[PDB]
């Protein structure tokens, strides 16, 4: 399997979201390795073999599915949540 | 049977929540092990074993479902709560069917 | 049949409603009680024989209802009162 | 016919609608009898002949109809009531 | 005919209102006469014959239905009054 | 022969219905109690009722609502929407 | 032709509108013989020849409607006036 | 043809709008005889031929047809008009 | 063709719009015409040869549009103008 | 062709529109020729030769169109307008 | 072929926009030439070879549509932009 | 083929947004470039060879296209935008 | 086979939005890589060969997606987002 830290650096997932401390490196690392592998889940491609393989608009996907990761916690929320019609789309243009 | 606090940590639990307090482990674990337990159930995927074979999107559900019942305490509430579709878009991609 | 404080202490139930005091623990054990008794005849699941056979999805259902009964004292209330849908998931996936 | 205060204790009556003072208790005593016959007459079970026979959830029932005499003492309101589906819902399970 | 002062007392009457005075008595029996008249004919039990046959039930709907009359004295009021669902719950459950 | 109203209510008990302490307004609340009466005898329409002791006490709360709306609403077209209690018309609907 | 204030004297008039000046007795006789001459005209009994013959029904509708002259003087206003359903139905039961 | 001051005097005329100056009197009794004009068309009964004639509830009506004359002075208003019932009321009772 | 002011003198039509000066007479003069042009094409009456034969509610009307004139003064508004309804009712009972 | 300054003077046009300065006398002109050209073409009546022949309502709603021009310059705006009736209805009753 | 110019002077444009400065006249008359542009092709009209030709209603909307596009600059606003009913109307009249 | 700023400067641009600085005319030529490939590709007309063919409506609709570029930066916003009908109005007269 | 920054710069990218920060570009360089992606895979005109093919429409749009990206960063927001409707447009004019 594809580690999704040889995707997309550790410190790129950290400015994707303005975290500028290094002690969640191991929460913020679980939400992104669950953003990459619904991605890929999603996208169903079997061809993409390595880290090079991901096309770009799948890699801003696997950002804002884990940015939403970070930003909203819970399995319910008090506020109404909207979907983000970018995610979808940047996948889209790659599912198999 | 798989251990929750094998597959992810009592640590982690607490962060996911942002809480540093020591004083609730115990029930936090069982809010932990509640998680889990329905989201093994859910994705009713027998291959999977051991704790090292959860998939990662399994675990993002399994902490926004933990994270809830840290947060929301009673079967009816005052306020409307709103379903967040991550969790159980994360579980479905790994439904077995 | 199955004692409720075998399966999730009244020091759990207390936390479960951050209630400090030592002078409600009847009323606290009443609720308990009927929260139990309401989920195990929603489940209705005879295989339960002892309180370590209850799920844990289950155990989190049983906190839902009785954080309900200690908060909400009235058979009709002056606010809409919204069903928190966690605690007919966490029995749905256990029902016989 | 079996007394409702051998069920719940006057006691628990109200430390359920949080009541400290002495001075109520025949009051008290008739909406917990009021409340009682009507959860009785509800779920319509003759199986239940003692004090002991009555179900938890149906305990549960009588504190929130109970609780809902107390507060809520008039006819006709200024401003509309909502049921608590909890109070139905725990009757039901044992409806005969 | 049953007095309603035999089923529930004057002084009881006078705590379901809060009504601290004892210069109102001959008002309030005429509510609570008013109250015990309708909840007979709506119920309609012939069965019923002396003070001690009223089922507690149908005692706390009269005290609902009298302290409506207590507190709201006009046919047309400039605020909407709402139905408090109790009431009518009480009797129908020993309806004839 | 007529019932009349003050037969079966007293004039101090409907001062009481609307908290009216003044003793200088007993004729007009002498008719807003004779109108209400007349109302409520003729929509409930039963030759039944020979005394005043025939008039059931639901009924006599019936005639204590209508006569308050008139003390308290004094004019054909009201600036404020009126909305009825039901407890009025039910109190004489079971007669 | 019945004279109003045969039927209702103008102090009575005065008393209902809780006008205490006596600078307007000839326009409050126009209101009360327009109020009296539209009831009468409305109810339409020939067997009413006399002021003594005038039901207290009627005599409640007449105060009402008179009311209304004194206090809504134009054909159209910038409010909205609602109908005070009393004035109809305390003719209503006399109409021939 | 009926002059509508032999029938309300001008002084009743400002009674009812409130109006106490004198330098008005002109436009007033145009007011007051457009008004009587269209009420008496409206009614349209030729068996008044003198003032005498005229029934108490459409004069009634002629004040208050005034009296919106008077306060309302312009064909279009940013403000809506709403109808006060009274006024063709009182005027159907008598219409030909 | 009539002259508008020998119906209504000028002086009548500054008192309905309360305007007390006299560098507009020539404007006001083009409103009172054009009210007057646009109710007597309405009405289309060809009996009225002089202005003693323009009936009094007619006369109302032309004062209600002539003051409409003067307030409002464009083809359109930002705030929405409202029919007054007693123009029309003042021309409908004469016309032809 | 009809010159609209034989019709109405542009004295009056800055009346209608309060405009006191005379620096503007091209621009007004240019509105309330743009304003009868419209209004002309509108009631399309070519028996109409001579100034003198343009109807009193119709010098109405050629102030009406003209002010609108003077006071709404763009052919979008962010408020709404809404259309003052009266200008269309007095040019309809001269419609050919 | 025609000059808008030539039919509306720079000067007036600038006073329809109130508009009193020198150091945009380049922009203004981008404006003023596709407004002119935008009439003239809905007009369609070849019977106008000159500046002369050019009729006054068409001359207020050119300068209605040239007002919009110095005040409303893109193609997109976060307020929703109404039609001015007026701008279609004068040309409307001429259209071919 | 045509190059934008042949058509409508950088100047000009600027002056379209109210932009005084320097140090965005890369950014702003890009805009004007999108702008005018999007405006010329939607009419679609071939006899547009040189700079000087782009008629004056064009021009405009390109100055609304390119404003819109430069206020509003993102694919999606927090407030909805509502569409400038003026853009596809000054086009759509052009369009092959 | 192009690189988007052959096609628009950092430099552009960063004016775009307004950021003036030096500390973002590897961020900034990932969005406008899946911006271009995205745009590229929607055009579907596999005619241009090097960054001086691209249409200054398509480039436009790159621009508004890139944006967008920067400025709304979870797959779930609290605020309801609206399509602008530039961005299709100006994809869609060289499809
Ligand atoms: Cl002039
Ligand atoms: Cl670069």
């Amino acid at each position: 399997a594809i580690d999704v830290l040889d995707v997309i650096s550790l410190s790129l997932f950290k400015q994707q979201i303005e975290f500028e401390e290094d002690d969640r490196d191991e929460l913020i690392t679980l939400y992104a390795q669950a953003a990459f592998d619904y991605c890929m889940r999603w996208c169903d491609e079997p061809a993409w073999k390595v880290a090079a393989d991901i096309p770009a608009a799948v890699k801003g996907a696997v950002l804002l599915v884990f940015a939403d990761m970070f930003e909203h916690r819970t399995a319910q929320s008090e506020v109404q949540l909207y979907e983000n019609a970018a995610a979808e789309r940047m996948m889209f243009i790659h599912r198999n």
